[PDB]
Protein backbone atom coordinates (compact mmCIF):
# COMPACT_ATOMS: atom_id res chain seq x y z
CA UNK A 1 0.00 0.00 0.00
CA UNK A 2 1.52 3.63 -0.99
CA UNK A 3 -0.73 5.39 1.39
CA UNK A 4 0.75 3.99 4.39
CA UNK A 5 3.91 3.23 3.40
CA UNK A 6 7.09 3.05 6.38
CA UNK A 7 7.54 5.52 8.99
CA UNK A 8 11.21 6.54 9.68
CA UNK A 9 11.17 6.97 13.35
CA UNK A 10 12.17 10.76 13.20
CA UNK A 11 8.74 11.23 11.46
CA UNK A 12 6.59 9.16 14.00
CA UNK A 13 5.37 12.18 16.44
CA UNK A 14 4.04 14.50 13.71
CA UNK A 15 2.34 11.46 11.77
CA UNK A 16 0.72 10.56 15.40
CA UNK A 17 -0.06 14.03 16.21
CA UNK A 18 -1.37 14.21 12.63
CA UNK A 19 -3.42 10.74 12.37
CA UNK A 20 -4.67 11.49 16.18
CA UNK A 21 -6.16 14.56 14.97
CA UNK A 22 -10.39 15.50 14.74
CA UNK A 23 -11.17 12.69 16.84
CA UNK A 24 -8.34 10.38 15.33
CA UNK A 25 -9.09 10.78 11.78
CA UNK A 26 -6.32 9.58 9.86
CA UNK A 27 -5.87 7.17 12.19
CA UNK A 28 -9.52 5.27 11.80
CA UNK A 29 -9.07 5.44 8.16
CA UNK A 30 -5.89 3.53 8.17
CA UNK A 31 -7.34 0.64 10.22
CA UNK A 32 -10.70 0.60 8.16
CA UNK A 33 -8.24 0.56 5.09
CA UNK A 34 -6.75 -2.31 6.64
CA UNK A 35 -7.06 -6.00 4.58
CA UNK A 36 -9.60 -8.34 5.94
CA UNK A 37 -7.11 -10.98 4.56
CA UNK A 38 -4.28 -10.46 2.11
CA UNK A 39 -4.36 -13.70 0.63
CA UNK A 40 -7.21 -16.61 -0.16
CA UNK A 41 -7.24 -18.62 2.42
CA UNK A 42 -10.08 -21.62 4.27
CA UNK A 43 -11.17 -22.38 7.66
CA UNK A 44 -12.13 -25.94 6.78
CA UNK A 45 -11.29 -27.43 10.15
CA UNK A 46 -12.48 -24.48 12.77
CA UNK A 47 -16.01 -24.74 10.72
CA UNK A 48 -16.58 -28.45 10.65
CA UNK A 49 -19.89 -29.11 13.06
CA UNK A 50 -18.14 -31.48 15.85
CA UNK A 51 -15.60 -28.38 16.60
CA UNK A 52 -18.09 -25.75 17.44
CA UNK A 53 -18.31 -26.02 20.93
CA UNK A 54 -14.40 -25.07 20.76
CA UNK A 55 -14.80 -21.37 19.38
CA UNK A 56 -16.52 -18.52 21.14
CA UNK A 57 -17.17 -16.73 17.82
CA UNK A 58 -18.85 -18.60 14.93
CA UNK A 59 -16.62 -15.50 12.97
CA UNK A 60 -13.34 -15.52 14.49
CA UNK A 61 -11.92 -18.88 12.96
CA UNK A 62 -8.40 -19.75 12.45
CA UNK A 63 -7.14 -21.07 8.81
CA UNK A 64 -6.11 -24.14 7.84
CA UNK A 65 -2.65 -23.23 6.61
CA UNK A 66 -1.81 -21.62 9.99
CA UNK A 67 -4.00 -23.38 12.39
CA UNK A 68 -1.93 -25.60 15.66
CA UNK A 69 -2.89 -28.64 14.90
CA UNK A 70 -2.96 -30.80 18.23
CA UNK A 71 -1.92 -34.70 18.11
CA UNK A 72 -4.81 -36.84 17.17
CA UNK A 73 -6.29 -38.84 20.36
CA UNK A 74 -6.94 -42.30 19.69
CA UNK A 75 -10.72 -43.24 20.00
CA UNK A 76 -11.41 -39.27 19.87
CA UNK A 77 -12.49 -37.95 16.49
CA UNK A 78 -11.46 -34.28 15.48
CA UNK A 79 -9.29 -34.51 18.54
CA UNK A 80 -6.76 -32.66 16.65
CA UNK A 81 -8.27 -28.83 16.62
CA UNK A 82 -8.09 -26.11 18.61
CA UNK A 83 -8.66 -22.26 17.75
CA UNK A 84 -5.11 -20.88 17.85
CA UNK A 85 -2.55 -19.76 15.15
CA UNK A 86 0.86 -19.56 14.40
CA UNK A 87 2.15 -15.79 13.85
CA UNK A 88 5.59 -14.14 12.19
CA UNK A 89 7.44 -12.16 14.19
CA UNK A 90 9.37 -8.92 12.68
CA UNK A 91 12.07 -11.36 11.11
CA UNK A 92 10.91 -14.97 12.39
CA UNK A 93 8.04 -17.32 11.34
CA UNK A 94 5.96 -19.10 13.40
CA UNK A 95 7.51 -16.90 17.00
CA UNK A 96 3.70 -16.99 18.33
CA UNK A 97 0.94 -18.45 18.98
CA UNK A 98 -2.37 -16.24 18.83
CA UNK A 99 -4.50 -18.30 20.88
CA UNK A 100 -8.28 -17.96 21.87
CA UNK A 101 -8.65 -17.99 25.74
CA UNK A 102 -10.11 -21.43 26.46
CA UNK A 103 -13.47 -21.94 27.35
CA UNK A 104 -13.98 -24.23 30.59
CA UNK A 105 -14.63 -27.04 27.85
CA UNK A 106 -11.28 -26.41 25.84
CA UNK A 107 -8.80 -26.06 29.03
CA UNK A 108 -7.53 -29.28 28.81
CA UNK A 109 -7.00 -28.79 24.58
CA UNK A 110 -5.11 -25.38 25.96
CA UNK A 111 -2.69 -26.96 28.40
CA UNK A 112 -2.26 -29.76 25.46
CA UNK A 113 -1.28 -27.56 22.52
CA UNK A 114 0.99 -25.89 25.39
CA UNK A 115 2.98 -29.00 25.87
CA UNK A 116 2.96 -30.31 22.49
CA UNK A 117 4.26 -26.70 21.30
CA UNK A 118 6.93 -26.99 23.99
CA UNK A 119 5.75 -24.23 25.19
CA UNK A 120 8.19 -22.32 28.20
CA UNK A 121 6.11 -18.84 27.91
CA UNK A 122 1.91 -17.70 27.92
CA UNK A 123 1.23 -13.69 27.66
CA UNK A 124 -2.62 -13.36 28.74
CA UNK A 125 -4.05 -10.22 27.74
CA UNK A 126 -7.35 -9.94 29.44
CA UNK A 127 -8.81 -10.23 33.11
CA UNK A 128 -11.49 -13.58 33.34
CA UNK A 129 -14.36 -11.43 33.89
CA UNK A 130 -15.60 -7.76 32.26
CA UNK A 131 -18.50 -6.38 33.86
CA UNK A 132 -19.92 -9.94 35.11
CA UNK A 133 -19.13 -11.40 31.25
CA UNK A 134 -16.84 -14.56 31.59
CA UNK A 135 -13.92 -13.80 29.05
CA UNK A 136 -11.58 -16.35 29.67
CA UNK A 137 -11.93 -19.53 31.36
CA UNK A 138 -9.43 -19.40 34.87
CA UNK A 139 -7.07 -22.32 33.23
CA UNK A 140 -4.58 -22.45 36.44
CA UNK A 141 -4.58 -23.50 39.95
CA UNK A 142 -4.29 -20.84 42.71
CA UNK A 143 -2.61 -23.03 44.86
CA UNK A 144 -0.82 -26.49 44.99
CA UNK A 145 -1.44 -28.94 41.82
CA UNK A 146 -4.22 -29.39 39.59
CA UNK A 147 -4.15 -31.90 36.00
CA UNK A 148 -5.82 -31.01 33.32
CA UNK A 149 -6.58 -34.06 31.32
CA UNK A 150 -2.92 -35.55 30.62
CA UNK A 151 -1.23 -31.99 31.69
CA UNK A 152 -0.08 -32.09 36.18
CA UNK A 153 0.35 -28.18 36.80
CA UNK A 154 1.83 -27.22 39.89
CA UNK A 155 2.33 -23.78 41.76
CA UNK A 156 5.65 -22.14 41.82
CA UNK A 157 5.52 -18.74 42.68
CA UNK A 158 2.86 -16.27 42.08
CA UNK A 159 4.42 -12.16 41.93
CA UNK A 160 1.16 -9.43 41.66
CA UNK A 161 2.32 -5.76 40.64
CA UNK A 162 -0.36 -3.10 39.80
CA UNK A 163 0.23 -3.58 35.85
CA UNK A 164 0.80 -7.43 35.89
CA UNK A 165 1.20 -10.11 37.71
CA UNK A 166 3.84 -13.08 36.77
CA UNK A 167 2.80 -16.75 37.66
CA UNK A 168 5.14 -19.47 37.44
CA UNK A 169 3.84 -23.22 36.99
CA UNK A 170 6.10 -26.41 37.21
CA UNK A 171 4.00 -28.75 34.36
CA UNK A 172 4.35 -32.39 33.09
CA UNK A 173 2.16 -34.83 31.18
CA UNK A 174 1.24 -37.82 33.26
CA UNK A 175 -0.35 -40.91 33.07
CA UNK A 176 2.26 -43.47 31.31
CA UNK A 177 4.58 -44.97 33.79
CA UNK A 178 6.96 -46.21 31.35
CA UNK A 179 6.99 -42.77 29.79
CA UNK A 180 7.74 -40.21 32.64
CA UNK A 181 8.69 -37.06 30.46
CA UNK A 182 10.80 -34.59 32.83
CA UNK A 183 8.97 -30.90 34.42
CA UNK A 184 9.11 -27.68 32.80
CA UNK A 185 8.87 -24.59 34.41
CA UNK A 186 5.96 -22.29 32.53
CA UNK A 187 5.94 -18.94 33.25
CA UNK A 188 2.54 -16.87 32.58
CA UNK A 189 2.10 -13.31 32.23
CA UNK A 190 -0.89 -11.69 33.03
CA UNK A 191 -1.76 -8.17 31.71
CA UNK A 192 -4.17 -7.22 34.41
CA UNK A 193 -4.40 -3.33 33.64
CA UNK A 194 -6.03 -3.32 30.42
CA UNK A 195 -9.05 -1.23 31.49
CA UNK A 196 -12.87 -2.41 30.34
CA UNK A 197 -13.43 0.54 28.14
CA UNK A 198 -10.54 2.25 26.35
CA UNK A 199 -6.54 1.46 26.25
CA UNK A 200 -4.20 2.11 29.08
CA UNK A 201 -3.77 5.72 30.53
CA UNK A 202 0.08 4.70 29.33
CA UNK A 203 1.88 2.41 27.26
CA UNK A 204 4.24 2.19 29.54
CA UNK A 205 3.20 -0.48 31.40
CA UNK A 206 2.57 -2.82 28.11
CA UNK A 207 6.26 -1.74 27.07
CA UNK A 208 7.81 -2.78 30.68
CA UNK A 209 5.46 -6.09 30.41
CA UNK A 210 6.95 -6.82 27.23
CA UNK A 211 10.54 -6.48 27.85
CA UNK A 212 10.08 -9.16 30.79
CA UNK A 213 8.40 -11.84 28.43
CA UNK A 214 11.40 -11.74 25.96
CA UNK A 215 13.83 -11.70 29.02
CA UNK A 216 11.77 -14.94 30.56
CA UNK A 217 11.21 -17.15 27.53
CA UNK A 218 14.00 -19.55 27.34
CA UNK A 219 16.43 -20.80 24.67
CA UNK A 220 14.96 -24.50 22.89
CA UNK A 221 11.45 -23.28 23.99
CA UNK A 222 8.40 -23.46 21.18
CA UNK A 223 6.33 -20.31 20.44
CA UNK A 224 5.18 -17.83 22.86
CA UNK A 225 1.28 -18.69 23.38
CA UNK A 226 -0.70 -15.01 23.23
CA UNK A 227 -4.07 -14.94 24.43
CA UNK A 228 -6.72 -12.60 25.18
CA UNK A 229 -10.92 -14.09 24.39
CA UNK A 230 -11.31 -14.28 20.72
CA UNK A 231 -7.51 -13.99 20.77
CA UNK A 232 -7.11 -11.26 17.99
CA UNK A 233 -7.76 -7.64 19.29
CA UNK A 234 -5.06 -7.16 22.36
CA UNK A 235 -3.12 -10.23 20.82
CA UNK A 236 -2.84 -8.41 18.04
CA UNK A 237 -1.43 -5.62 19.63
CA UNK A 238 1.17 -7.36 22.18
CA UNK A 239 2.43 -9.29 19.03
CA UNK A 240 2.66 -5.99 16.65
CA UNK A 241 4.15 -3.85 19.36
CA UNK A 242 6.75 -6.65 19.79
CA UNK A 243 7.59 -7.10 16.21
CA UNK A 244 7.53 -2.96 15.21
CA UNK A 245 9.80 -2.36 18.26
CA UNK A 246 11.98 -4.63 16.76
CA UNK A 247 11.80 -2.79 12.93
CA UNK A 248 12.45 0.27 14.61
CA UNK A 249 15.75 -0.91 16.42
CA UNK A 250 16.96 -2.74 13.00
CA UNK A 251 15.77 0.42 10.42
CA UNK A 252 15.00 2.80 12.17
CA UNK A 253 11.57 2.79 10.80
CA UNK A 254 7.59 1.34 11.49
CA UNK A 255 5.38 -0.40 9.72
CA UNK A 256 1.81 -0.89 11.57
CA UNK A 257 0.15 -0.92 8.71
CA UNK A 258 2.08 -3.58 6.79
CA UNK A 259 3.09 -5.63 9.52
CA UNK A 260 -0.88 -6.47 10.89
CA UNK A 261 -1.47 -6.76 7.22
CA UNK A 262 0.95 -9.03 6.93
CA UNK A 263 0.24 -11.14 10.25
CA UNK A 264 -3.50 -11.14 8.77
CA UNK A 265 -2.53 -13.81 6.46
CA UNK A 266 -2.10 -15.96 9.56
CA UNK A 267 -5.29 -15.02 11.57
CA UNK A 268 -8.42 -13.39 11.01
CA UNK A 269 -8.96 -9.55 12.70
CA UNK A 270 -5.01 -9.35 14.75
CA UNK A 271 -5.68 -5.89 15.97
CA UNK A 272 -9.22 -6.15 16.47
CA UNK A 273 -10.30 -2.43 16.53
CA UNK A 274 -9.13 1.29 16.06
CA UNK A 275 -8.56 1.77 19.51
CA UNK A 276 -6.02 -1.00 19.73
CA UNK A 277 -4.16 -0.14 16.36
CA UNK A 278 -3.71 3.30 17.82
CA UNK A 279 -2.52 2.08 21.21
CA UNK A 280 0.13 0.29 19.09
CA UNK A 281 1.41 3.63 17.57
CA UNK A 282 1.31 5.22 20.97
CA UNK A 283 2.98 2.14 22.64
CA UNK A 284 6.34 2.71 19.81
CA UNK A 285 6.13 6.30 20.13
CA UNK A 286 6.82 5.84 24.16
CA UNK A 287 9.76 3.45 23.44
CA UNK A 288 10.88 6.13 20.76
CA UNK A 289 10.12 9.05 22.93
CA UNK A 290 11.68 8.12 26.14
CA UNK A 291 13.19 4.67 25.60
CA UNK A 292 14.63 3.11 29.37
CA UNK A 293 14.63 5.42 31.66
CA UNK A 294 14.64 2.38 34.98
CA UNK A 295 18.02 2.61 36.78
CA UNK A 296 19.70 0.04 39.04
CA UNK A 297 20.70 1.66 42.34
CA UNK A 298 24.20 1.33 41.61
CA UNK A 299 23.68 3.31 38.33
CA UNK A 300 22.10 6.52 40.32
CA UNK A 301 25.05 8.32 41.39
CA UNK A 302 26.15 8.32 37.43
CA UNK A 303 22.66 9.43 36.77
CA UNK A 304 22.58 12.19 39.24
CA UNK A 305 25.93 13.68 37.67
CA UNK A 306 24.17 13.70 34.69
CA UNK A 307 20.80 15.59 36.11
CA UNK A 308 22.36 18.40 38.35
CA UNK A 309 24.67 19.40 35.51
CA UNK A 310 23.92 21.53 32.31
CA UNK A 311 23.64 18.88 29.52
CA UNK A 312 26.48 20.04 26.61
CA UNK A 313 25.70 22.11 23.97
CA UNK A 314 22.31 23.04 25.88
CA UNK A 315 21.33 25.85 28.32
CA UNK A 316 19.38 23.15 30.37
CA UNK A 317 20.56 20.56 33.19
CA UNK A 318 19.04 16.96 32.87
CA UNK A 319 16.35 17.80 35.26
CA UNK A 320 15.14 20.34 33.85
CA UNK A 321 15.49 18.76 30.08
CA UNK A 322 13.81 15.65 31.98
CA UNK A 323 10.89 18.09 33.39
CA UNK A 324 10.59 19.99 29.97
CA UNK A 325 9.26 16.60 28.59
CA UNK A 326 6.82 15.83 31.87
CA UNK A 327 5.08 19.48 31.69
CA UNK A 328 5.08 18.83 27.00
CA UNK A 329 2.75 16.33 27.82
CA UNK A 330 -1.14 17.05 27.20
CA UNK A 331 -3.33 18.38 30.32
CA UNK A 332 -6.72 15.96 28.52
CA UNK A 333 -9.62 18.99 28.64
CA UNK A 334 -12.29 16.37 27.25
CA UNK A 335 -11.68 14.28 30.39
CA UNK A 336 -11.97 17.46 32.81
CA UNK A 337 -15.98 17.90 32.48
CA UNK A 338 -17.74 16.43 35.99
CA UNK A 339 -15.51 18.69 37.89
CA UNK A 340 -15.90 21.58 35.34
CA UNK A 341 -19.76 21.74 35.43
CA UNK A 342 -21.22 24.71 36.98
CA UNK A 343 -22.87 23.08 40.30
CA UNK A 344 -19.51 21.41 40.77
CA UNK A 345 -17.32 24.57 40.37
CA UNK A 346 -17.55 26.41 43.66
CA UNK A 347 -16.00 22.60 44.91
CA UNK A 348 -12.40 22.98 43.43
CA UNK A 349 -9.60 25.18 44.83
CA UNK A 350 -8.25 25.45 41.47
CA UNK A 351 -10.03 25.30 37.93
CA UNK A 352 -6.77 23.55 36.02
CA UNK A 353 -6.66 20.97 38.84
CA UNK A 354 -9.72 18.95 38.80
CA UNK A 355 -9.92 15.23 37.80
CA UNK A 356 -10.25 13.15 35.00
CA UNK A 357 -13.67 11.24 34.20
CA UNK A 358 -11.94 7.83 34.01
CA UNK A 359 -10.41 7.34 37.39
CA UNK A 360 -12.40 10.56 39.27
CA UNK A 361 -13.23 9.63 42.88
CA UNK A 362 -17.34 8.98 42.63
CA UNK A 363 -19.44 9.46 46.36
CA UNK A 364 -22.74 8.16 46.89
CA UNK A 365 -25.24 10.48 46.10
CA UNK A 366 -26.87 12.68 49.29
CA UNK A 367 -30.42 11.78 49.66
CA UNK A 368 -31.72 12.89 45.89
CA UNK A 369 -29.58 16.38 45.29
CA UNK A 370 -27.89 16.29 42.03
CA UNK A 371 -24.11 17.13 41.71
CA UNK A 372 -23.63 15.63 44.98
CA UNK A 373 -21.44 12.92 43.72
CA UNK A 374 -18.60 15.15 43.27
CA UNK A 375 -15.27 15.73 44.90
CA UNK A 376 -11.89 16.90 43.55
CA UNK A 377 -10.13 14.11 43.99
CA UNK A 378 -8.56 11.14 41.65
CA UNK A 379 -7.36 7.24 42.39
CA UNK A 380 -3.47 6.92 41.64
CA UNK A 381 -2.00 3.43 41.13
CA UNK A 382 0.62 2.63 43.33
CA UNK A 383 3.75 -0.15 43.08
CA UNK A 384 1.45 -3.16 43.88
CA UNK A 385 -2.12 -2.28 43.53
CA UNK A 386 -4.39 -0.35 41.65
CA UNK A 387 -6.04 3.13 43.17
CA UNK A 388 -3.33 3.10 46.07
CA UNK A 389 -3.96 6.56 46.61
CA UNK A 390 -6.62 9.05 46.37
CA UNK A 391 -5.06 12.77 44.91
CA UNK A 392 -7.36 15.06 46.49
CA UNK A 393 -7.34 18.88 47.32
CA UNK A 394 -8.01 19.90 50.86
CA UNK A 395 -11.26 20.16 51.49
CA UNK A 396 -12.98 23.90 51.79
CA UNK A 397 -15.03 24.92 54.24
CA UNK A 398 -18.35 23.70 52.45
CA UNK A 399 -16.36 20.40 50.60
CA UNK A 400 -15.82 19.32 54.71
CA UNK A 401 -18.36 17.04 54.65
CA UNK A 402 -18.00 15.49 50.92
CA UNK A 403 -14.36 14.92 52.27
CA UNK A 404 -15.15 12.86 55.18
CA UNK A 405 -18.46 10.94 52.79
CA UNK A 406 -14.83 10.04 50.44
CA UNK A 407 -12.82 8.57 53.12
CA UNK A 408 -15.50 6.90 54.42
CA UNK A 409 -16.74 5.46 51.32
CA UNK A 410 -13.78 4.17 49.49
CA UNK A 411 -12.02 2.89 53.40
CA UNK A 412 -9.45 5.26 54.15
CA UNK A 413 -7.70 4.35 57.45
CA UNK A 414 -4.60 6.81 56.28
CA UNK A 415 -4.90 10.11 55.83
CA UNK A 416 -2.07 12.54 54.43
CA UNK A 417 -1.81 16.22 55.18
CA UNK A 418 1.00 18.14 53.06
CA UNK A 419 -0.10 21.61 53.94
CA UNK A 420 -0.93 23.45 56.94
CA UNK A 421 -4.05 25.47 57.06
CA UNK A 422 -2.44 28.66 56.44
CA UNK A 423 0.69 29.73 54.55
CA UNK A 424 2.24 32.77 53.49
CA UNK A 425 -1.32 34.33 54.90
CA UNK A 426 -3.31 32.66 52.18
CA UNK A 427 -5.86 29.82 53.40
CA UNK A 428 -4.80 26.30 52.02
CA UNK A 429 -6.74 23.70 53.67
CA UNK A 430 -10.01 24.00 55.88
CA UNK A 431 -9.88 22.09 59.31
CA UNK A 432 -11.79 18.46 59.17
CA UNK A 433 -10.65 16.72 62.30
CA UNK A 434 -11.35 18.13 66.22
CA UNK A 435 -8.56 19.68 67.87
CA UNK A 436 -10.13 17.86 71.11
CA UNK A 437 -12.75 15.64 71.50
CA UNK A 438 -15.87 15.34 69.03
CA UNK A 439 -16.90 17.13 65.72
CA UNK A 440 -19.91 16.09 63.21
CA UNK A 441 -20.15 16.45 59.33
CA UNK A 442 -23.64 15.05 58.39
CA UNK A 443 -23.56 11.08 59.03
CA UNK A 444 -19.66 11.18 60.03
CA UNK A 445 -18.80 11.68 63.38
CA UNK A 446 -14.75 12.14 64.22
CA UNK A 447 -13.60 11.96 67.76
CA UNK A 448 -9.37 12.74 68.67
CA UNK A 449 -8.44 9.70 70.50
CA UNK A 450 -4.27 10.58 70.31
CA UNK A 451 -1.72 12.63 69.70
CA UNK A 452 1.75 11.95 68.65
CA UNK A 453 4.58 14.46 68.08
CA UNK A 454 7.16 12.95 65.33
CA UNK A 455 9.96 15.43 63.92
CA UNK A 456 8.43 16.58 61.23
CA UNK A 457 5.03 15.28 61.51
CA UNK A 458 2.26 14.95 64.05
CA UNK A 459 0.37 11.54 64.05
CA UNK A 460 -3.52 11.94 65.27
CA UNK A 461 -5.75 8.59 66.08
CA UNK A 462 -9.01 9.73 64.86
CA UNK A 463 -12.18 7.19 65.97
CA UNK A 464 -14.47 8.16 62.70
CA UNK A 465 -18.21 6.43 63.12
CA UNK A 466 -20.77 6.81 60.17
CA UNK A 467 -24.28 7.46 62.71
CA UNK A 468 -26.52 5.99 60.04
CA UNK A 469 -24.41 2.63 59.37
CA UNK A 470 -23.32 2.46 63.48
CA UNK A 471 -19.97 1.13 62.78
CA UNK A 472 -16.87 2.99 63.76
CA UNK A 473 -12.99 2.60 61.84
CA UNK A 474 -9.83 3.85 63.61
CA UNK A 475 -8.15 6.26 60.97
CA UNK A 476 -4.71 7.83 61.32
CA UNK A 477 -3.97 11.59 59.69
CA UNK A 478 -0.12 12.06 59.33
CA UNK A 479 -0.07 15.89 59.27
CA UNK A 480 3.55 16.67 58.17
CA UNK A 481 4.91 20.26 59.20
CA UNK A 482 8.54 19.61 57.14
CA UNK A 483 6.91 21.60 54.18
CA UNK A 484 8.50 25.08 54.12
CA UNK A 485 6.35 28.10 52.90
CA UNK A 486 8.62 28.62 49.61
CA UNK A 487 10.45 25.91 47.68
CA UNK A 488 10.92 22.65 48.88
CA UNK A 489 12.16 20.99 52.32
CA UNK A 490 16.00 21.05 52.93
CA UNK A 491 16.21 16.73 52.54
CA UNK A 492 14.39 14.28 52.66
CA UNK A 493 14.53 12.51 56.59
CA UNK A 494 10.83 13.86 57.00
CA UNK A 495 9.37 12.88 53.83
CA UNK A 496 10.71 9.05 54.43
CA UNK A 497 9.53 9.08 57.87
CA UNK A 498 5.96 9.82 57.35
CA UNK A 499 5.97 7.23 53.93
CA UNK A 500 7.32 4.84 56.29
CA UNK A 501 4.60 5.55 59.20
CA UNK A 502 1.59 5.41 56.27
CA UNK A 503 3.26 2.04 55.04
CA UNK A 504 3.22 0.85 58.54
CA UNK A 505 -0.35 1.80 59.17
CA UNK A 506 -1.51 0.75 55.70
CA UNK A 507 0.08 -3.31 56.33
CA UNK A 508 -1.55 -3.55 59.63
CA UNK A 509 -5.55 -1.86 58.37
CA UNK A 510 -6.38 -3.85 55.20
CA UNK A 511 -4.11 -1.99 52.62
CA UNK A 512 -6.59 0.86 51.67
CA UNK A 513 -6.92 3.74 49.48
CA UNK A 514 -4.55 6.28 51.26
CA UNK A 515 -6.10 9.64 51.29
CA UNK A 516 -3.42 12.44 50.02
CA UNK A 517 -3.60 15.63 50.25
CA UNK A 518 -1.86 19.24 50.32
CA UNK A 519 -3.79 22.41 48.85
CA UNK A 520 -5.13 22.26 45.27
CA UNK A 521 -3.87 18.35 45.41
CA UNK A 522 -1.13 17.83 43.05
CA UNK A 523 2.16 19.48 43.35
CA UNK A 524 3.04 18.21 47.25
CA UNK A 525 0.29 15.26 46.60
CA UNK A 526 2.38 14.03 43.57
CA UNK A 527 5.72 13.92 45.27
CA UNK A 528 4.29 12.27 47.93
CA UNK A 529 2.62 9.65 45.72
CA UNK A 530 6.08 9.48 43.64
CA UNK A 531 7.67 8.58 46.45
CA UNK A 532 5.64 5.93 47.98
CA UNK A 533 5.90 4.29 44.79
CA UNK A 534 9.68 4.59 44.11
CA UNK A 535 10.42 3.49 47.75
CA UNK A 536 8.63 0.47 47.82
CA UNK A 537 10.02 -0.31 44.23
CA UNK A 538 13.32 0.79 45.18
CA UNK A 539 13.25 -1.86 48.22
CA UNK A 540 11.63 -4.79 46.32
CA UNK A 541 13.42 -4.60 43.07
CA UNK A 542 16.92 -2.34 43.45
CA UNK A 543 15.31 -0.47 41.13
CA UNK A 544 13.93 2.96 40.33
CA UNK A 545 12.13 5.17 37.31
CA UNK A 546 11.68 8.09 38.32
CA UNK A 547 10.66 10.17 35.35
CA UNK A 548 7.52 6.93 34.31
CA UNK A 549 6.39 7.35 38.29
CA UNK A 550 5.96 11.12 37.54
CA UNK A 551 4.71 10.57 34.22
CA UNK A 552 2.49 8.24 35.01
CA UNK A 553 0.62 10.45 37.78
CA UNK A 554 0.83 13.64 35.36
CA UNK A 555 -2.00 11.16 33.13
CA UNK A 556 -3.36 10.15 36.21
CA UNK A 557 -3.93 14.04 37.38
CA UNK A 558 -3.27 17.59 36.25
CA UNK A 559 -0.16 18.69 37.79
CA UNK A 560 0.69 15.79 39.79
CA UNK A 561 4.42 17.25 40.76
CA UNK A 562 3.68 20.15 39.62
CA UNK A 563 7.26 22.44 39.54
CA UNK A 564 11.27 21.46 38.68
CA UNK A 565 11.57 21.92 42.37
CA UNK A 566 9.25 19.15 43.39
CA UNK A 567 10.70 16.85 40.98
CA UNK A 568 14.20 17.49 42.13
CA UNK A 569 13.10 16.91 45.60
CA UNK A 570 11.98 13.26 44.57
CA UNK A 571 15.22 12.91 43.08
CA UNK A 572 16.56 14.36 46.55
CA UNK A 573 14.55 12.05 48.69
CA UNK A 574 15.54 8.76 46.44
CA UNK A 575 19.10 9.67 46.83
CA UNK A 576 19.16 10.74 50.89
CA UNK A 577 17.17 6.87 51.31
CA UNK A 578 19.66 4.46 49.31
CA UNK A 579 22.66 6.83 51.16
CA UNK A 580 21.04 5.92 54.27
CA UNK A 581 20.21 2.39 53.91
CA UNK A 582 23.16 1.80 51.77
CA UNK A 583 24.21 -1.80 52.89
CA UNK A 584 20.21 -3.11 51.93
CA UNK A 585 21.05 -6.35 49.71
CA UNK A 586 18.60 -5.22 46.81
CA UNK A 587 20.77 -2.26 46.18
Amino acid sequence: NRKYPPLPVDKLEEEINRRMADDNKLFREEFNALPACPIQATCEAASKEENKEKNRYVNILPYDHSRVHLTPVEGVPDSDYINASFINGYQEKNKFIAAQGPKEETVNDFWRMIWEQNTATIVMVTNLKERKECKCAQYWPDQGCWTYGNIRVSVEDVTVLVDYTVRKFCIQQVGDMTNRKPQRLITQFHFTSWPDFGVPFTPIGMLKFLKKVKACNPQYAGAIVVHCSAGVGRTGTFVVIDAMLDMMHTERKVDVYGFVSRIRAQRCQMVQTDMQYVFIYQALLEHYLYGDTELEVTSLETHLQKIYNKIPGTSNNGLEEEFKKLTSIKIQNDKMRTGNLPANMKKNRVLQIIPYEFNRVIIPVKRGEENTDYVNASFIDGYRQKDSYIASQGPLLHTIEDFWRMIWEWKSCSIVMLTELEERGQEKCAQYWPSDGLVSYGDITVELKKEEECESYTVRDLLVTNTRENKSRQIRQFHFHGWPEVGIPSDGKGMISIIAAVQKQQQQSGNHPITVHCSAGAGRTGTFCALSTVLERVKAEGILDVFQTVKSLRLQRPHMVQTLEQYEFCYKVVQEYIDAFSDYANF
